[PDB]
């Protein structure tokens, strides 16, 4: 992995951009000539192959965390998979040519980059990246980081460990599909229960849920069964706290959290992906793509519209970029 020739890396590229906060249908525009970010010394430049969308992209674009956001205009997109083309002088873990993936923003809600993954090139901290598993496509790899790390961190915060039971509220989304798989296949849960609507229950069982609960037909919190861990991915901590065992833990990713539930926001770390690599290589944990994926780079507004419907099954990915 010798340095690319310098003339070979462009200083402008195509990207999606918004210059004011609002709905993606209103503010998100294609710009054919946006600056390529200059890398810091602990960053790499990536030729983007694929990018995933996350709810945070549209919540950010609505201005929900303007006080700690980076300055507009913004090129959105947290999740990336692609090929390193340049490395900073302090980088030791990657070289030119490495295939990598990660969630660009260490702290999602505090100073996320101005130069996201919905662009031909992006700059990424070494610390957020991992080597792409050889058996995963770039679409599949891009689908993973933010969701799989959020799943992992929430389960660790809830102290899940072998033999325990877990209930997942929102099993069929980007995050929930990983909460199920990790709980069963990485944390050794004895029983995994999860909620979704009627047509999504077989998917939950396929991913590792022992009990798939149709929230449109029954109320999980009224079941006599109580769980060691409850992981809310839908914003119903009021009910989640009613489904936990005394001494158990409830975590949510959608606040506000009703004590004793806690809310957290993930910390993006390549080391988490690296820890998960064997499960990804063996297929014990699988990417989960929405049937509408991939969306071409021309169709980013449509991809966001679909995510914003709250009905995505696994991940919405944009490819080819
Ligand atoms: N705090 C953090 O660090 C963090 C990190 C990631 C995500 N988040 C937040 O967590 C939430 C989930 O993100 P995500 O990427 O997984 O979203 P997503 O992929 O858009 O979630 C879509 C899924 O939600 C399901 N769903 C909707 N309402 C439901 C309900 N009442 N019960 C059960 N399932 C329900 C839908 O299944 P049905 O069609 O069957 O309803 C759909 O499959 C978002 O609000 C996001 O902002 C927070």
């Amino acid at each position: 992995g010798a340095a690319a020739p310098s003339e070979s890396i462009p200083s402008v590229n195509k990207a999606w951009v918004y210059s004011e906060y609002g709905k993606t249908s209103d503010v998100l525009k294609f710009d054919p000539s946006v600056a390529v970010p200059e890398i810091k010394e602990d960053q790499v430049l990536i030729k983007v192959v694929a990018a995933s969308l996350n709810p945070v992209d549209f919540k950010r674009a609505l201005g929900y965390f303007k006080d700690t956001d980076s300055p507009l205009p913004t090129i959105p997109g947290y999740d990336v998979a692609g090929v390193v083309v340049k490395v900073g002088s302090q980088v030791t873990k990657f070289k030119v040519g490495d295939e990598v993936y990660g969630d660009l923003n260490e702290t999602a809600l505090v100073n996320p980059t101005r130069f996201g993954s919905l662009a031909e090139y992006t700059a990424a901290d070494e610390r957020v990246l991992a080597h792409k598993p050889k058996n995963l496509s770039f679409i599949e790899a891009a689908s993973l980081p933010l969701a799989i790390e959020t799943a992992h961190e929430g389960l660790e915060r809830a102290e899940l460990s072998a033999g325990k039971s877990v209930l997942v509220l929102g099993g069929a989304g980007g995050v929930g599909t990983h909460i199920i798989q990790l709980a069963k296949h990485v944390f050794g849960a004895s029983k995994v229960a999860a909620t979704a609507s009627t047509k999504k229950l077989d998917l939950l069982r396929t991913l590792g849920a022992d009990l798939a609960i149709d929230y449109t037909k029954e109320n999980f919190e009224d079941l006599p069964e109580k769980f060691d861990v409850v992981y809310d991915a839908v914003g119903e901590t009021d009910k989640a706290v009613k489904a936990v065992k005394e001494g158990g833990k409830v975590v949510t990713i959608v606040g506000p959290a009703t004590p004793p539930a806690i809310l957290f926001v993930l910390t993006s770390k390549g080391s988490v992906l690296e820890k998960l690599k064997p499960y990804l290589e063996s297929g014990k944990v699988k990417p989960v793509l929405d049937p509408t994926s991939p969306y071409p780079f021309t169709k980013v507004v449509e991809a966001f519209g679909y995510l914003e419907s709250s009905r995505a099954t696994g991940k919405v990915v944009v490819y080819p970029i």
